[PDB]
This record gives C-alpha cells, structure tokens and sequence, in this order.
C-alpha cells in the first residue's frame, strides 16, 4: 500500500481517490494529514466526501455579500433589508416556515418586482399551494413546489402540460413520475402534451406513458418524435422499435435491422427480417508485448485521459503503440474511439481463465465484464467497484476472505484478471440459480437481487401483455440498471454468436414473460 505522502505525488484521479478512501476507511489519515486533502481528490463526492468531514467538517459556503441575510429568521425577517428579504424567500422550507400576515406583507412588498415570490407566498397561505399555482400557470414556481415536495398532484389542462417541457426541470420531472408510477394526475395530464413540444428522452417517456394508458396513437407519435431528434443511434433504434410494434409499419422495421448500432432493437429486426448477424471485428495483435504495466492502475488513469482528449491524429499514435497482445483491452478501447463508434469490438482478453466453463457462460461473463470495464483490468468506478467485473470491495471481500478463504487476500486482488472471472462466474452462478434468465442476471449483477425480486414480485412488471416483455424494460425503476440490461443483453448475444453457441434472441423475450 501508499502512504498519504506517496499519492499525494500521483496526479489527481479516481485511482487516487480510492487510495485515500482506503486510508480514511482503514483510520490512517490524521487530523494534520487531512487540512490540504481536497485538493488532492479528483471526484470530491459520496463516501470520500463524508469520511473526510468527520475528520475536518466543512462549514462553507455562504457568499460574503449575503451573509447578513442568513442572522435573520422567519421570526426577525420583516426587519431585514429589500434584499436580504428576497434571498431568504429563494427557500420554499423558508416560505413554508412564516406566518400567514408576514407571507401577505411581503407578497404585496414583492408584487410589482417578483411576482414569483408573490404567487408562491399566497400559495402557501392555501391548504393547496399546487393548485394555487397551477391556476396561475406559473411555470418556475410548479417545478420548485415539485421540488419541495414530490406529494403533490393534481390534474393539469392542456394549455399547462404544454408549457413544462420548455422547461429544464421537465425531463427528470416527467422520467421520474413515469418510471416511478408517482403522480397519477400528473401522469394522466401528460397525454395531452402535443408532441412537437417535446423531444429526445422526455418524448420517448411520454410514448412509455401513453403505452401504460393504453393510447397507443399518442405513443407512436411521440415516439416517432423521439427517433427524428435523438442524437444516439442506439437511443433513436429503441424509438424506432416502438413505431414498430404499434403500427407494424414494415419501413420502420427495414429501417431498424440495418442500424449502423449494434443493440437489441437492430439485432431482434434483424432476426425478424432474416437479415445476417452483423460483422463483428476480429482484433489479433502480432506483437505480444510493450512496456505498460496492465496492472498499475495510475498508468491507466493517466492512459485513459490521454487517449479521451486525443485528437482524431493522436488516437492513430496510441492505437499503433498499444497493438500488442498483453494491451489488447487497451487497443480496442483506442479503436472504438478512432472509428468513431462505426465498429462493433467484442474482444475476449485473458481467455484460458474462461474457456473451461460451458459457452454459454462465457458469454454471459465476457457480456457482464464488456458493460462494467470495457476489459480494463484496473477498473475503477465512481463508486470505487473494481476490476474487468466491477466488484464492489464489500462483496469482493466478501467472496475472497469469508467464501473462499484465499491466503493473504486483498480487494485490489480484483484488478487479476484470473480473480475477476473467478469472482464473476461465482457471483454469476449464485445470480442464476435463482433468477435464469440473462437478463434478470444483468439487472440483480448491477442493482442487487433485493430490487430485481422486488420489481419481478410486481404485477406489473414482467408478465404476460400485448406489449411485453418490452413495455417492463422500460419501466425498470433504476435508470442505470434499465441501459445496463438492455446493454448486457446485446452483448450476451453477440458473444453467444461469436462462441458458437448461437440463440435466438426471440427466445430470450419468450422467456422473460
Ligand atoms: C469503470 C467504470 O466506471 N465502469 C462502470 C461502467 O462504465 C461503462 C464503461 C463503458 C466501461 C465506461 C464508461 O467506462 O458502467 C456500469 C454501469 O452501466 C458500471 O457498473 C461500471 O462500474
């Protein structure tokens, strides 16, 4: 291990940072050795952030030209100066916490310059402060009661729902109700939405939300909106699938099986069309080594930014310099990049630790590791997961100490490759066994079994329906865990392919139901 005086000598990075996280979770870091810390972390966020402020809280930060107005309370508010009066009411928990004269004081005060601190301090003197709001069609004011408190709900007109998307708050206000089937007026209000108001992500939500009321016209138009303005190929081929099976218009499923993105939308139009598997390139360096070092994880981390802010010229450098066997995961990772997306890289890197396991396993270890590392043998993740399998070092310890007892363990072990697929096919195996399909296995690999047998316990969710299992996939109630299984599954099919060990994609919806 490094000590605190050893990182602080590395380049900021996540590497660093889970280094330093080690220290604070193993009490190494001192009082005196914390003052300059921050500085020395990349991602100053979550379980890092809250370890080191029980060391040193923070106290900041409060602009110095506002400080004044934060000695006044709800009780002393009417004395504080113009200004002072108008940040503290920037708080709707502020507004909330005055007295009903004092909202009516400063509601007249601010009438003529803030009519949106007006709207919302006569809000809150109702027992309704939404419907007050909604009745004023003040758009800024809706979001912050949103906000404040995610409980209210109330029908809204036409002439309204058409005014939130322009709105930034829209697309997480209308994903988050959606997935989460919250606020059923709300929900219910949104069917009315015209489509050439909306775009992208919140379209193609609010063609899910169609769907769940059965108004399958709705749906296909804002869909249909949502494949002619997603940037993403693969985002505007799940729009296009959903054309498809409401309206089974044969253009739009031609249109789908010749994708340029590889996905489980292109790959199921092609299966349907009888159109061939897509060409999967075939990466075989001659050279056998260089000098990196595949297990240094600050190499990687400095590697990693390099090739990330290289030029369309430089990636050509990096890429020649990294064709060879021992950094094949490194040179696809180049490729993909340098050809800009175009090509569809499927490696099978530190292949004798799998090959002994039946193929189908493989994939579905090879389509996991794909997802979670892009085969980075020292991966590290926001969260600090690591490895090609992106354990987290709960459960790596977890496996490695308590299950298998290897001597002598450590949760860095994670970055070996031949420990990575170990764990996974153990991890994978316990995952199986109770959930079969792969995937549910993807969803439970990346968001826990507790929430995939929650959401598989649902009557809703999974079950037999004119637009399932498809419909579910949409509305798994994690967005991480939803691209990750539609990612995982793709891949699972490719590798499938490429084993010779071939299924029908077909058979894996059948399945799902
Ligand atoms: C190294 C790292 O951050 N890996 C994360 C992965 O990132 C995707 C990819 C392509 C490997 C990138 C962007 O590095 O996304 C997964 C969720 O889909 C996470 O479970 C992984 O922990």
């Amino acid at each position: 291990q490094y000590s605190i005086e050893k990182l602080k000598k590395e380049e900021n990075s996540l590497a660093k940072d889970y280094y330093i996280y080690r220290l604070l979770e193993k009490n190494k870091i001192s009082k005196k050795d914390a003052q300059d810390l921050n500085s020395h972390i990349f991602r100053y966020i979550g379980k890092i952030k809250s370890e080191l402020e029980k060391i040193i809280p923070l106290k900041p930060y409060i602009n110095p030209k506002y400080a004044k107005c934060y000695t006044y309370t709800a009780n002393t508010i009417l004395d504080a100066n113009l200004t002072c009066q108008s940040v503290r009411l920037n708080s709707l928990v502020f507004i909330a916490s005055l007295n009903s004269k004092d909202r009516t004081t400063l509601a007249q005060t601010f009438k003529n310059q803030r009519p949106d601190l007006t709207n919302l301090l006569l809000a809150f003197n109702t027992s309704d402060p939404m419907s007050y709001i909604v009745q004023k069609e003040d758009i800024n004011g809706f979001f912050k009661l949103y906000n404040y408190s995610k409980k209210y709900d109330l029908d809204l007109n036409t002439s309204l729902v058409n005014k939130l998307p322009n709105h930034i708050g829209f697309k997480d206000f209308a994903q988050n109700i959606i997935i989460k089937k919250e606020n059923p007026k709300f929900r219910h209000s949104m069917l009315e939405i015209n489509p050439e108001n909306v775009s992208e992500d919140s379209a193609f939500y609010l063609g899910v939300n169609a769907l769940t009321y059965d108004k399958t016209e709705l749906a296909y138009d804002f869909f249909k909106k949502a494949a002619q303005s997603f940037k993403s190929q693969s985002n505007k081929d799940n729009a296009i699938f959903w054309m498809w099976l409401i309206k089974n218009n044969e253009e739009d499923l031609k249109t789908l099986s010749q994708s340029s993105s590889l996905n489980i939308y292109s790959l199921y139009a092609k299966e349907l069309t009888n159109t061939p598997f897509p060409k999967i390139e075939s990466l075989n360096p001659s050279k056998k080594k260089n000098n990196f070092n595949m297990q240094d994880p600050f190499a990687w981390q400095k590697i990693n930014k390099q090739i990330r802010d290289a030029n369309a010229s430089q990636l050509d450098v990096l890429a020649k310099e990294f064709d060879t066997q021992e950094t094949l995961p490194i040179y696809a990772y180049i490729l993909e990049r340098k050809n800009n997306f175009k090509k569809h890289y499927f490696i099978m890197p530190y292949y004798d630790n799998i090959k002994d396991y039946n193929k189908t396993r493989q994939a579905l270890i090879l389509a996991i590791a794909r997802q979670e590392s892009r085969f980075i043998p020292t991966a590290i993740s926001v969260s600090y997961a690591l490895g090609m399998m992106q354990f987290m070092p709960f459960l790596a310890n977890h496996i490695g100490e308590k299950e298998l007892k290897i001597p002598n363990f450590d949760q860095d072990f994670m970055f070996k490759p031949e420990i990575a697929y170990y764990f996974g096919n153990y991890h994978l195996n316990y995952l199986e066994s109770r959930l079969k399909s792969p995937l549910f296995v993807a969803y439970a690999y990346n968001g826990g079994i507790g929430f995939t047998n929650r959401m598989l316990a649902r009557n809703d969710m999974f079950k037999t329906g004119k637009f399932e299992p498809f419909l579910s996939m949409e509305l798994v109630p994690y967005q991480e865990s939803r691209i990750y299984g539609k990612k995982v599954l793709a891949n699972y099919i490719v590798y499938r392919h490429l084993l010779n060990d071939s299924i029908k994609i077909s058979d894996i919806f059948e399945n799902l139901i």
